[PDB]
């Protein structure tokens, strides 16, 4: 079933629509799922485990505060994911780590919180694929800044501590 969300084949368009919450009952044959353009705060942990075949993913314009750890695990022919112009202050230790397909990754406008040690494993996560990060136009992997506006993967990392989390 499709859920306010518009579906053409295995495509569902759940953007620009307001919503507060990723929908429930997303089919699992989904390969694009537009998310963008919302008032998302919060995933429920696991939403897209079942979504085995995604290949696209945009959660872009949203409002998310922190994504659950482990929520892309199950995503092995995602190829472009879209984080950007949202509130995320880190990403889960790990997150990225089952992406094996992955091509684009936009992380742009987001606060990140390079004071805090969290932001280890994003920084050095781009540092080794700064091939795969992009801004709105083009490749750009010095395009996620620290709050307050270095690069996050030129965090030197002597610069960070647990306790500032």
């Amino acid at each position: 079933a499709c859920p306010q969300c518009s579906c053409s084949g295995t495509t569902v368009d759940c953007s620009g629509k307001s919503l507060a919450s990723v929908p429930t009952g997303i089919p699992t044959t989904t390969q694009v799922l537009y998310l963008y353009d919302n008032q998302i705060t919060k995933l429920e942990p696991g939403v897209f485990d079942r979504l085995t075949q995604l290949t696209r993913l945009d959660l872009d314009n949203n409002q998310l505060t922190v994504l659950p750890a482990g929520v892309f695990d199950k995503l092995t022919q995602l190829t472009q994911l879209s984080l950007n112009d949202n509130q995320l202050k880190s990403i889960p230790r790990g997150a990225f780590d089952n992406l094996k397909s992955l091509t684009h990754i936009w992380l742009l406008n987001n606060p990140w919180d390079c004071a805090c040690s969290d932001i280890l494993y994003l920084s050095r996560w781009i540092s080794q694929h700064p091939g795969l990060v992009f801004g709105y136009l083009n490749l750009d992997p010095d395009s996620a800044r620290c709050s307050g506006n270095t690069p996050v993967r030129a965090v030197t990392e002597a610069s960070t501590s647990p306790s500032k989390c």
